[PDB]
């Protein structure tokens, strides 16, 4: 009966193009918040930003306004898109086809003409990604907000604290905050100024399962090419376990080259790690085909030079512990026994080649153990945010 | 002729924007509930459920009623979106880009009053996925619907049991139920509080298909790792079968990190389980390098320790059951038969490495055995549904 | 000059609300058929059937009627959506996000109310896909149509051959038949029961490109395992064949597992056949192995026990058909020459553990031979339609 | 001034509804053609054809005429959708979700009433996709328009010639001409007929692309095939690089099983090629493992069948041009010598199996040599368009 | 009061039809500008570019003018899509399944008429993408804009400066600049001409991610391929390593062959340099073949010919700086020595061959280092922009 009459008598010569004020020459302040519900998605190759948020506009309409006493139990009044004005507030930075995700829903209007708009939505946004210490990163994505058309003369946008409290964590990211920034800013179309609301969330990247997938298999993959220095080199293995653990290491590259942007504001910790990994063990294939030359070296051929012979065999050997009738037969058995003597000379100095290898093995495992230990703990230790991801995430 | 009139006289000064009631400051019940068709798809990589739900609302409208003697033949009547007052009840956590994924139809309404309205709608949800589990895990997945803008002063939500009668089972999934729950709550929007119903699925992962996909195939490419250990070392391909099994090990980890959220909330128990036989295969790669040492061992390098001719070649090699002119010619042919004496000393040496390799694989085979089987039981039955698996897929 | 008076004379007082029908206590009949243009799309992973498809609803309208004698050369009339009633015909087991996914069109209407209504449309529906078969299997998918909001006492719904006179074949599926059938349902909804009225589209696979994609190279791949067993030990590489063309194998596996929904209703008919071939080759690489250990057998280890001495190199073999001074000179001599008996000895030991293996390649030649055979002609031929299939598509 | 008041004038009891002749017997005249200006995809998987189309319809409205002397500069009008009465003209094989694709624009029409409407549009549209010659195919895609409920007694629809003065070449498709043809059809649904204009783009594909990409990249793969072949079989890398080789043709066949759509029409010519290659490489296989039995031949196994001595080393060896105490003594340096002497013939014996390999290689060298430029030419050159090809994109 | 006001007089008779201008006659001028605030995406497989623009149109409209004495503070006034008349400017060369992409927003005008609309949007349009020059490229993408319906006699398109002053820098494409044209163009669809308004992009490829992921993991690789001529050839795993590069090479050229359109108007520089980068390491496989032919020679076959004995052991080898009873046990005696002496000429010939192959290895080491240098060197440099490139993002 009251219902009824209300909605009959608030639509009376109402226009939903008039903003709402009783003095035109003054702007109808507005206050924008937003409540964030989840972030559904962080898009490192499209650099997009997806969240499930509820804005929150609120502002007073001088013309929906009644007296409670004249209207018995009708306190609140409800109108859909296109009935009442509202503030035609967009996400600028959006990255929907659309343009605009706002799925529209009531406005709530109380009998002092306060207005309650609370459209949810699920939104992508441009969010520059910052991948330089990935996957240990803390990312500052802005969410920009403002009225479109109506500018400061008009619309005095007011920014209030964005609400967390029905926020639900998200398993790779732990939201940090969400601070806001009411901002007065000039366009070049215009010389009104307009102001924007501005909310960046602040959001950690978790690390157990990028430890699990990309930095933990890089590290024992990494140990694997170590296995080729302790290899001996007659198994005829060695070239087919460093090779393929090299095999092994470019598919977590293009792993990385799929979910990194392709840009070059700088290079992720990750692509320096993978990179100087990959960059050990394809050293590793190369100082192998040199053992393997040691190995073998044909005794015939040129000689050991002094400086290997002092270099090797000595100062590394030394510090990794390793340390008628019957004068015929007589000439044609001592040919046979020279030969032999000839071949045990030979294999002597075929010895000495291969202990040369051995000793090259063993340097290069130590040699490679402190390049690998130095590269892995200063790549990722030179991430500000490490040391926190290890103490949350582990 | 009576449709037609009634049609007629039921649209005079009706208004889709009052709520239906015949007391104003009373609220309007409203019956929420759902029927279950189907489980479209579980997305375990972006949280999001897909059901098909035909969704139940049912009210009393004060001024949708007639006399039906009044209107022979006429006892239903139907009005589409816009034309008459309808509760916005709204999924909550909707994973939808357009948020609301209802497909509007009729309202049907007989003489009474009493309004029936069963939008169908395929409808994407945003459910925390746990896959502490996988692949034997069991989701609660969370539907949260109540009134956007109507609060409980306004709007008397109230449940009715889920309808499952013309539910159609999924392969990948065993429906164990949809028990609902009415909440009462309160939002830092608003102080009046807003009811709202969950319904939270409970759905069995069927396990045969990863069983065969997964489980299973890491089984076996786990025992093939173990004939690493019965391959002789002359063969020449003990690295490369062991390798090859570790690069194909990778693949299922690929597929793994493919199909999992990329999440630190826990470790999925397919990921303890993959990790674990990749380690037991990197481990028997270290292993296998270390019998090649053994095999290939310089007869004129260290001789063996004393702790080793024992620990292996005596207790572990039982516990298997292994187990003038013519005075020239005398000096030269000494020293050829001498130089063969020589050889076979060494050879006798590299033959007792030889079999220091044997035993070490032997060893290591029983060893690596039995962790393998520890493993995969342990981690396999830590789950408290893999009985319940085993029972009801296989 | 009639064309204008007949839309003017026809909408006057006309409701698109009102079900049109003189007697209002009679059902309407409605006549829903349809005619199939093509199968666009099979989605055996999201079990969803796409088809191009236009609907066919034919009713009558008791208003929409007018005397050609008074209507010169106006015969027939067309009115767009929303203009005139039409039954609300949906399909119940969509899978279109969008739930309807049909394309609105004119209904076309002549001068006694007869009304004709074809929609184009391309639909997606759910529709479980049996895969035990697979790729010779024959597939009943439904697609279940009826008015969403009229029961069977407002809406006679009434079928009608399907027409496929315009369809167009596809390469993948064969059109074995349309057959439809009108039923008569209730739901827990509902008191009164409602009609629909399902088509079943039974479509056979045409299985050319999945014999030439799966089928036939997994039946190559199966005998190159075989060539394991021709492939002399001495070679050093029977293990990177046989564990080569194993790695070969996980690459069908997986793109069959890309392929297949993720279900436990059953083991494909593909599975099957791809799970034992990987039996078969991987117990191959065990059957190697034990080749190997033969061949390379330390003769100074253990003898051969005597069963393997007749059961190997008797019966297998016959079946298969292979079959002062001058005293310490002499004492000298003696000694390198019964060191070269003792490697004789020790050579025809060595050359009898040799002969063993090749025994064992012979007969596990043979016998997995004809379990390739058994195995690929007997899970093959126990589809129901591989005779059909290999008489149409071969 | 004018503008305005023609407007007003024009829209005086219009109705969209009705179709605009001044006599209601005749049918309306309506002119179809297009503008193509670009081809977006040919989808060969999903036999979809995107193109990017101006469609360009004309027809004569006898209320929308007037005096240009009494509307002073006012020649032309427009309309937008759903003002004026259009034709319903849909593309009948359309492979869009939304059915029709048309982005409607206005309706410019000048003072005789003629209507000129050419609404921009991006169309899928469902085209049998003949990949018989791939990648030298030629492809004929029909686009089928007309009016969706006007049939010939009402909108006699006609053709004009398609517009490509404004086409932009494709780097994949040479258009070669886009002919059409006006057909009048009989369908069930209906008695009476309905033209449509069908639209078929004969488009060429360019093969460097698929030169470079498939061809190329399969011909060089089969001439490395054929170094297994040169390999000496001491080397232990035969197998290695065969079925290295040949799981490196794998790739290939993946990526045209992703390209192609899976149909049993027929079989690709480069699913022939490659399966042929295949054919030549895994046959390479089988007699790499032949040419290792000859050369790994046990000396003291069966003899060299006298078949084998004549036709490998007698005729393809000539066609290739390849070619007291004193006698103790005796007695134990006899037998010393003898066994060398044994251990030359079994050398002999196996140097002659060795050399029966080396003829084998330079015959299957030569033979799958042969095999390979016949099947290579013969198959690539059966293609009709295969000499077109290399004429004009190579 | 003076707002509500407006809005009323403003609409008495107004038509968003009437193109508004005082004279019919004259062309209604309309300024088209833009800006350019981020480019999204850039998709060469598809032609697109994506873009996040605001535009810019501006006019005057003859009925939209009010004095601001006579509403005091009202200045401005704002309408949305439909309620008054704007330009139907239109991206011709959309890419959009919509065409149009254009989120409607207000027009804003003040009290003088002047009428300013800047509809924000995500447009995807038509760009042929010149990938010659790939990963150096720099691409034109031209945005062709005008009136769709109105031709140059009713709308005077005309050109302002495009806006970058909010431009958001990407990461893969540092904008060069965004010149535009104004064009009059005749159509043969229409008499009258119709201006349009051209924007073309000029964006700069940036080349660190494209470095780092395709440019050097080859180089490297290249270098991995001539560690095949260091490697020994008693090593056993020379093709093994070579081989196994050549498949870590098509990693790359698939990788190529995904992300570059399928088109034949020229070949990518990229595909160049990776396709030369191929054939050395295929070529290395061929030379590798030869070298173990050379190395594992029969010496009791074809002698070396004359020609071989001086190109390789004397030119390139200097070059290289390489370098009764008692006759009885004489005649056994002498026959083995007199073996052993035939088994050294035997093994000086086989020394002498595998010289052969060690000069060899070492002059394809410096030849295929010169061919992989000048290849990589002047492919690279052979791009105009590489210096430019180098200079930039290194
Ligand atoms: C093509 C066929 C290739 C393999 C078979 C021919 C090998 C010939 C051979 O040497 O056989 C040997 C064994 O052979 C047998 O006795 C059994 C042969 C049949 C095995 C079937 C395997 C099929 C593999 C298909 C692969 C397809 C892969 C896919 C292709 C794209 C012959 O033995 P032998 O040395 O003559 O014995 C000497 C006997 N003596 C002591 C009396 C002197
Ligand atoms: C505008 O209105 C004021 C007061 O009403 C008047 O003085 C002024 O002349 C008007 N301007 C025009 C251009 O008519
Ligand atoms: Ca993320
Ligand atoms: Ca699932
Ligand atoms: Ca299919
Ligand atoms: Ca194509
Ligand atoms: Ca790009």
């Amino acid at each position: 009966e009251f219902q009824r009459k209300l909605y009959k008598e608030l639509v009376k010569n109402y226009n939903p193009l008039e903003r709402p004020v009783a003095n035109d020459s003054q702007p109808l302040t507005v206050y924008f918040s937003l409540s964030l519900l989840q972030i559904m998605d962080v898009d490192e190759k499209n650099q997009v930003l997806t969240t499930n948020i509820w804005l929150q506009m609120s502002w007073t309409d001088h013309y929906l306004q009644w007296n409670v006493s004249e209207y018995p139990g009708v306190k609140t009044v409800r109108f859909p898109d296109g009935q009442i004005w509202k503030p035609d507030i967009l996400l600028y930075n959006s990255a929907d086809e659309r343009f605009d995700a706002t799925f529209h829903t009531n406005v709530l209007v109380n009998s002092s003409g306060h207005c309650q708009y609370l459209p949810p939505g699920i939104f992508k946004s441009s969010c520059y990604i910052d991948v330089r210490w990935f996957p240990f990163d803390v990312q500052h994505c802005k969410l920009k907000f403002g009225s479109w058309s109506y500018g400061g003369w008009s619309l005095d946008l007011q920014m209030q604290e964005a609400d967390i409290s029905g926020y639900i964590p998200n398993g790779e990211w732990d939201l940090v905050g969400i601070p806001g920034k009411r901002s007065e800013r000039f366009y070049e179309c215009c010389k009104e100024p307009y102001p924007d609301v501005t909310f960046t969330v602040t959001m950690r990247r978790r690390t157990l399962y990028y430890g699990l997938n990309l930095l933990i298999p890089c590290v024992l993959i990494s140990a694997l090419a170590l296995l080729v220095f302790l290899l001996p080199a007659d198994s005829g293995e060695k070239i087919s376990l460093g090779i393929t653990v090299l095999l092994s290491l470019t598919v977590f590259m293009l792993l990385v080259a799929e979910i990194m942007p392709a840009t070059s504001d700088s290079v992720p910790l990750i692509a320096q790690y993978f990179a100087s990994t990959m960059i050990i063990v394809g050293l590793s294939v190369v100082v192998t085909v040199i053992v393997l030359q040691y190995h073998h070296h044909d005794p015939d051929g040129g000689k050991m030079p002094k400086w290997t012979r002092v270099i090797l065999l000595n100062w590394c050997a030394w510090f990794l512990r390793m340390k008628p009738d019957l004068a015929k037969i007589l000439e044609e058995v001592r040919y046979i026994a020279n030969r032999f003597r000839c071949q045990d000379e030979s294999e002597a100095v075929c010895s000495e080649w291969k202990f040369a290898a051995c000793v090259v093995d063993r340097l290069c495992l130590m040699a490679f153990s402190v390049f690998t230990i130095i590269c892995t703990i200063g790549i990722l230790m030179s991430a500000p945010n490490f040391v926190e991801a290890v103490s949350k995430d582990f």
